[PDB]
Parts: C-alpha cells; structure tokens; sequence
C-alpha cells in the first residue's frame, strides 16, 4: 500500500515525540531508528546510522531528529542521498545556506528535502508570509512565549560550568496589545521580550557564567536578561515542563480601514508540536516526490493540501 | 515589464475595493473595468463586457467581481476562455461543482483560474486545513463576527417586500472560550452563532417577511434568529458600517498534552479584506500560469510564496 515507510534519525526529545506520534498517523509505518548507539530505551528497532545505505530501500522518509546548531548542517546532506528528509533546522541566519546545500544533494539523488520545519521556523513562517502578502501596507510582529525556548536552553547548556539550565522567553503584554492596535511600529523583537534564565552551577562560576550568558551574541545581547542561579534540587522539581507558544500579529490599512490578522499557538509541550508539523511535512515531501519533484523546499513552497492525510476532494467539499 | 495587466469585471462594493487597492500593488496595472453599463462612476476606462475577446490580448488577469449566488456560476467560465480569472465564489455547497466546470474551461484555454478566494472562503479555509493536518486528533470550530455578513445581507435583500436589510452574525463568547479549552466538541456552528437582522419594510409585510427570513434554508433555519424592523431613516444613519471577522480554533492532544491553534481576523471593512486576498491570489495565478499550469485551483493548492510580490529568496532570508 501507499503506507509511507518512515524512519527517525537520532533519539532525543524530538525524536522521542516523533516516534509516539507516528503511531497516530493512518498512513505511516515506523520502520526503525538510526542511531550511533547500539542499545536504546525503546522497543523500536535500532540500526547503526552508518548502515543507512543498506536500508535506503526499505525507508521512504527520513525524519532528521538530530542536530540543533551542529549535527544537521554537517550530517543532513548525507541523508538526502538515501531518502526524502525532513528537518526542523532552526538557525535562522543559516537557513538560506542550509537549503542551498540540501538542494544540490536532494536534486542530485532525485528525492525531496523539506528544511526548517516546526512552528518557528515552520508554522509562524507561513503566517508571516500570507499576512504580509495579503496586506499591502502592513506592520508585523512575532511574539514568543511565555514558555521554554529550546534553542536558548541548549545554548545555555553549552557554557562551561553550567550543569543544568532553562530559558523562558517572556513577551510584553503591552507590546502585544499595541501591536493589535497598530501602535508598535517603532518596536523590535529585542525590546518586546525579556529572557529569563534558571541555571545550576557552582557558586565559584556564577560571575563568569553570567557574563557569558549576557554577552552571548544572537541569543542574548540586546535583550533584557534576568539570570537566576538555583540549587539542583529546586531545578529538578520546579522546572520540569516544556510549554511554549506565541503570536504573529499583522495590521494593515486599506484606506482609512484597519485589518488585524493574528495567529496564536498555545502549546503544552513544545517538542510535541514541532514533531506534529515535521510529520505532516514528511507526508507532503513524499507526495511531492511521488508526483515527481526534487531538491530542498522550505515550508513556503508546499501547498497546504499536501500535508493533509485526506483526499483533496474531501478537503474542498468540507473545508473550503 | 512583468507588470501584470489586470482588469475588473463588474463594479459593486467588491469591484470598487479591488480598484482602489490595485493602486497600492507594486507590480500591477489596472487596464480597465468590463461592465454591462456604458457609463460608470469612475475615472477608470470601461469596456462592454461583450468586448472581452477584443481585449483578451491586453489583459493578464480578470478579477471577477460580479456574481454572488448568480452571475459567477453562469458567467465565470466564459471568462476563463479569455484570461486568468480570480473569483471569491462563496456558495460553500457549490464550490466543488463550480471548480469542476471552471477547470475544464481553464485547462481548455491554457490559463489558470483561482476559485473561491477571500477570507471565508479563502484565508479561513487554508487555516482549517493546516491545523487539522498538523494535529492528528483535533477538534475544530469556525466562528464569525461580530459583524455584517455580506452573504446573509443580500439573501435578505432578495425577499420581496424587503426595501433595505442588514444581517449581523454574533458568535457566543462562551463557545469561543470553551473551544479554546477543548470543551466545545458537542456544539455545531448553528448553536454557536445568533443571526441578527435589521429590515426596512412596510408594516403590512412584516408577518410574511419574518416567516420568509426564519424558514430560509441554508441561511437561517437551525439558527437562533432575531428580526428587527426599523424605519428607513434609522436604517440609513445607524447601519452604515461593514466590519466583520472571526476565529478558526483547533485543539489537539499529543498524549496528555494539549495544543491550541487560533487564527483571528478583525476587519474594519469586510469587502476590503476580501479584495486584498483576491488580489494576492491573482498574482499567484499568473505566476502559476507563467510557469506553465492550467485549470481551476482552490486556495488549498497554491504555495504561499506565490502570493508575495517579493522574490522567494528574500522571503527565505527574512521570514522563515
Ligand atoms: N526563539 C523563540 C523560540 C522558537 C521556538 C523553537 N525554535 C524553540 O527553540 O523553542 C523563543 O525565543 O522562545
Ligand atoms: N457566513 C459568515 C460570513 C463569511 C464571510 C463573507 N463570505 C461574507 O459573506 O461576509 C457569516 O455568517 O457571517
């Protein structure tokens, strides 16, 4: 049948969310997990990542769930040569480059590669584009949280001396309300979000770790940053959740008439929504290839019906 | 240059909104208005609709701004044979049929036809699809207003004896809040919207007109309907606006974790946002055809980047 044979590459939080979610897909079959490790805390079969070539015939889509600001750039293209790949690559400054290289790779193999999926990048990206396209004269703002930013949390974890750490992005409600009225055109994303950190570290390292957090380009400089050092027991019991979300707000004027477009996401578990998007886009990638296409593609180049497990005609008869 | 020669067919509220808005498009040129009437309250050149064939060489896209529940079904296909057409056909039960016929017509002429655009159908349709696709187990509700429904207002105007009339769709805020919590799964759209009518008519016709409103299939039966008869002076001074909007709310569970997706529109002028969408989709239709495609297409089959006046690479470098 047209049941999409799928495999996951890597096995952290995201890989784990994708695994449990692939089960609720009516047209997908998890064939296994490709890992560097021989044993893994799962019932799902595991193969050495180095034996992908041997499985390149039993797997339709390769969900790249390993990487962050490292393993995806270096490793992602190698996988494009064996199957259709879907990644959630979120380094915004590098997305254009990452897509150029993935493209050469995918087109060269005759398979499709969907890059930088998720909710941001991903769902928020699509929303920014549609609203800005439809409203000729517009103002647009993207707000995150309140909630745990995965990108900022692991940036904190890479700082020598940091044992455990979490980062909460907190948006200004005033800014939020002003953006809805079209009164936030003089404000940028750095002025409308406070970044709150909770870090476990030896007291001897506090001064150094704090300066390192505050002067970290891209992630923290330019932002109002709060740094909280707590003992490990407090970290462990009070910071267990992973909620997140945000708003993409666009306003536009059509001649003395204001229009407000707002997309909102309230997620109880951050990696679970990222995996859900990554999955629907893997269904699209196969459809795109199965219908003859190749190379890299951003979420901006996929027609919405390609993500739906449903027949196009049912969608037009029920959803339009 | 690649400045899209465009023309408008018809000239009511929508045609009028499209005209003023085409001016703020950086890549479009209004060539004229095709009308049944010789004279029109505009500076824009007007041609007899019957002379479209003579202009089929000077016009790239034909914005169909005439029709509603009549002129579009009968007339829309004739125009597909002369240029790319964009319509805002909103008869939900007939959209699938309307697209089948438009398709034969467009494919037969080698040009593209974008059907049923606007905000609903249109923007709300896209949102229903994405959220339902990404969230495997989901609940979805569409709320309208508060505001003036154009479809229901002109349905009222067709009732013999009705001189003037307006209809306001009012959604239940309780339902709204319950949908955000995932507690509205037992409710339908008929139970969550009250339909409020303001009608001018001779007092002799009130009883008959009211029964006709209440028993009108599709538009009013099944809904809680309020009918208000007012004098014309009151109608004229107090019911001049055309605001509208709504929410598409989807919830989903990923294993004990809830996710809420909400798309909201607050429009100060209803036809102005419909025209803004219709316009961006006319830019896409040309791109689709200019890149070799033909037949009818719903908003579900257009990749988002096709609506943006901007270069794809700028979008990926700035918006992803
Ligand atoms: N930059 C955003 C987060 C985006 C979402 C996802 N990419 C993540 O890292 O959680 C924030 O500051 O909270
Ligand atoms: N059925 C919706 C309206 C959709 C929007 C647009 N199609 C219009 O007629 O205004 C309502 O009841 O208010």
């Amino acid at each position: 049948m047209t049941n999409i044979r799928v495999a996951i590459v890597g096995y952290g939080n995201l890989g784990r969310s994708v695994e449990k979610l692939i089960a609720k897909q009516p047209d997908m079959d998890l064939v296994g997990i490709f890992s560097r490790r021989a044993t893994l805390d799962t019932k799902t079969p595991v193969f050495d990542v180095a034996d992908v070539d041997k499985h390149a015939d039993d797997v339709d889509v390769l969900f790249l769930c390993m990487g962050s600001a490292t393993d995806i750039p270096e490793q992602a293209p190698k996988f494009a040569q064996f199957a259709c790949t879907v990644d959630t690559y979120d380094n915004h400054r590098d997305i254009p480059r990452h897509r150029q290289v993935m493209n050469e790779a995918a087109t060269a193999a005759g398979n499709v590669a969907l890059v930088s999926t998720g909710w941001d990048p991903g769902m928020f990206s699509i929303n920014r584009v549609y609203a800005a396209a439809v409203l000729a004269e517009h103002q647009q703002h993207t707000f995150w949280g309140p909630g745990l930013s995965q990108g900022h949390s692991d940036a904190l974890r890479r700082i020598p001396g940091v044992q455990k750490a979490v980062q909460y992005t907190l948006p200004s409600e005033d800014a939020l309300e002003k953006a809805r009225r079209g009164e936030a055109g003089d404000l940028t994303g750095k002025q409308t979000h406070k970044r709150q950190c909770f870090v476990v570290a030896d007291a001897a390292d506090h001064e150094r770790i704090e300066n390192d957090i505050r002067t970290m380009p891209d992630y923290f400089v330019g932002y109002e940053v709060e740094v909280n050092f707590i003992d490990e027991a407090t970290f462990d019991s009070e910071h267990t959740g992973m909620p997140h979300g945000g708003h993409v707000i666009t306003t536009g004027d059509t001649g003395g008439f204001n229009h407000t477009v707002e997309y909102i996401l309230k997620l109880d578990r951050n990696p679970d929504f990222t995996a859900s998007s990554q999955i629907a886009f893997g269904r699209a990638a196969h459809r795109m290839k199965q219908q003859g296409q190749s190379g890299a593609f951003t979420v901006l180049e996929v027609a919405p019906y390609l993500l739906s497990p449903e027949n196009l005609d049912d969608l037009i008869a029920r959803d339009v």
